[PDB]
Parts: structure tokens; C-alpha cells; sequence
DNA sequence: CATCTG
DNA sequence: CAGATG
């Protein structure tokens, strides 16, 4: 947690090189099982010698382990960090919908800023195009302040249009998060689950309202489950307009809403804890459901939710408040 | 994983 | 359809 520190983010800057620009994703998958262990690992790691003791290290990275070890650097990280070809891919990705496959094409076209981009707008599809125009407001984060005002708005339209959704604003939002980087948004319905063939229009229906009312101002992708796009709260009394934020809604069928409600909560952390644990009760969680788990090996059958409070219940532990499920 | 591009 | 993005 900080005794291999510099292993394990030099492990970790180099991984991403070779992922983000290089194409490798072996070579990139290595250095990330390696800055794994190092991780795990108890030990001040005094040499390179010693590390490669470990799996996943080879000689490869003992020997950059042992430059570094040697000197508070590393030539070949000095010479990414320079390279104006490397730097401009960490750039242009940054681009929603600029990939990192496109963050070379477009160099190797000589795209290599922002300017370069709307030089070019032509050259990007809609995603990418909107994801430029927006680059400064898609970066900035989201204050709580305006998150309640969003939430309170997207809740009073769903409800509008029919009594019987079910939305909830998932994300750190949800566990009391003072700012956030997106909308997200759960939905539901009762007319729609598991079997329950279709109803496309439950998710439409409610992005029709929100752009009626303005409120969802781009699209980005829009499935019949899964919507990707742009919001923004109405500038007041003129003067102060809002930045544009991404959000997303998506259709979840009423049988594994809280499932999911629970899940895309987080944290990440609260999860797994919660999913080990849901082991040991003989249970089984994933994203949709919890299933009582055989003992010959494995098993499943959906067992019924009704509330976040079902599934505690189930494995037998304290409800959490959202707030708490930190970790 | 669900959507888009081409 | 593969391949790319989120
Ligand atoms: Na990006
Ligand atoms: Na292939």
C-alpha cells in the first residue's frame, strides 16, 4: 500500500504504455499481475533479484526494478513521457469516444490536439464529435448541489409519464458523495422483467420526456435498454448557464432491479465484502440476483427481491445504509 | 455488456 | 460481421 509503491506505479505506468500506445496487451496484462503482487506483497522489496522470486516476475521487470531500485528513475519511462507521439494519444483518448485504436489514426494522420480535432471534425462520428465539444464540461465534476437538482428533475418527469416506474440515481450520489462524474441512472418497471417479452418504449417514453422538457440535451447511443448521453440544468435568470454532464439510463426488469440497484451502488469494495460474505451464508450475487448456492459445487434459482433489504437479509446482515457501504 | 460504425 | 467505445 506504500512499502512498493514505485514499483508498483512505475509497474503501472508502464503497463499502460504498452496497452495504450504500444498494442500490447500481453506485455501491457504482465505488468499488471506483476504490480499485483508486488502489491499483496509484505515485503520492502530490496532488489530485483528478490522480487522476481515472485510469480509473474520475470527477468524483464527485475531488471527494471533493479535501474529503478538503483536510480529514482527509469530511461525508458524518460523516454515515453517526452515523446510527443506517446503524450498525444494520452490526449486525444481522453476524448469521449476516442479510443486509444483511434488515438492512433488520428496521429499517424497528425491529430494531435484539440485543435487538431475541430480542424477536423469531419473525420469523427457523432460520439466523438459531441465528446469534443464538450471536452472542457465533460471533465468537470458534478457537485451534489446539482445533482439533487438533476435527480429531482429526471424523477418528476418518469413519475409524470407513469406512476409505475421505478428510477433510482445510483454511484457515490447514492452513498453521499459531495461531487460526481455522471448521471446514472437506474430504471424499472413493473410491466417489465426476466420472461416479460419487450417494452421498448418503457425506456423511450422517458427519454422522449426528458428532451420535451430539455432537460437531455444530446444522445450518444440509445438502445432499447441502455441510453448514452448529455443533460444540463436550465440556466436561471440569465447569467449563469450550466456546464453539460453525461448520463446515462437503462432498463432493468423489475426482477433484479434492487440486484442491480444494490450493485451499480457500490463501492466496489462494499461488493466483493459483501459478495464474500454472501458466500459463506451459501449464497451467490452478481449484478442481477442472488442464487442459493448447491453444495455440489455450485447451483443457482433467482431468489426473491423486493428491497436491498431482501438480499441482507438473505446472508443474514446488517442493512446498510447506503451512506456506510463504503467498504 | 450493449450500442455504433462501416 | 468484427471491432471499438464506454
Ligand atoms: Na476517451
Ligand atoms: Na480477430
Amino acid at each position: 500500500e506504500t512499502l512498493n509503491g514505485g514499483i508498483t506505479d512505475m509497474l503501472t505506468e508502464l503497463a499502460n504504455f504498452e496497452k495504450n500506445v504500444s498494442q500490447a496487451i500481453h506485455k501491457y496484462n504482465a505488468y499488471r499481475k506483476a504490480a499485483s503482487v508486488i502489491a499483496k506483497y509484505p515485503h520492502k522489496i530490496k532488489s530485483g533479484a528478490e522480487a522476481k522470486k515472485l510469480p509473474g516476475v520475470g527477468t524483464k521487470i527485475a531488471e527494471k526494478i533493479d535501474e529503478f531500485l538503483a536510480t529514482g528513475k527509469l530511461r525508458k519511462l524518460e523516454k515515453i513521457r517526452q515523446d510527443d507521439t506517446s503524450s498525444s494519444i494520452n490526449f486525444l483518448t481522453r476524448v469521449s469516444g476516442i479510443g486509444p485504436s483511434a488515438a492512433r489514426k488520428f496521429v499517424d494522420e497528425g491529430i494531435k490536439t484539440l485543435e487538431d480535432l475541430r480542424k477536423n471534425e469531419d473525420k469523427l462520428n457523432h460520439h466523438q464529435r459531441i465528446g469534443l465539444k464538450y471536452f472542457g464540461d465533460f471533465e468537470k465534476r458534478i457537485p451534489r448541489e446539482e445533482m439533487l437538482q438533476m435527480q429531482d428533475i429526471v424523477l418528476n418527469e418518469v413519475k409524470k409519464v407513469d406512476s409505475e416506474y421505478i428510477a433510482t440515481v445510483c454511484g457515490s450520489f447514492r452513498r453521499g458523495a459531495e461531487s460526481s462524474g455522471d448521471m446514472d441512472v437506474l430504471l424499472t418497471h413493473p410491466s417489465f422483467t426476466s420472461e416479460s417479452t419487450k417494452q421498448p418504449k418503457l425506456l423511450h417514453q422517458v427519454v422522449e420526456q426528458l428532451q420535451k422538457v430539455h432537460f437531455i440535451t444530446d444522445t450518444l447511443s440509445k438502445g432499447e435498454t441502455k441510453f448514452m448521453g448529455v443533460c444540463q440544468l436550465p440556466s436561471k435568470n440569465d447569467e449563469k448557464e450550466y456546464p453539460h454532464r453525461r448520463i446515462d439510463i437503462r432498463l432493468i426488469p423489475k426482477d433484479q432491479y434492487y440486484c442491480g440497484v444494490l450493485y451499480f451502488t457500490g463501492s466496489d469494495i462494499f461488493n466483493k465484502n459483501m459478495r464474500a460474505h454472501a458466500l459463506e451464508k451459501g449464497f451467490t450475487i452478481n449484478e442481477y440476483t442472488i442464487r442459493p448456492l448447491g453444495v455440489t459445487g455450485v447451483a443457482g434459482e433467482p431468489l426473491p427481491v423486493d428491497s436491498e433489504k431482501d438480499i441482507f437479509d438473505y446472508i443474514q446482515w446488517k442493512y446498510r445504509e447506503p451512506k456506510d457501504r463504503s467498504e
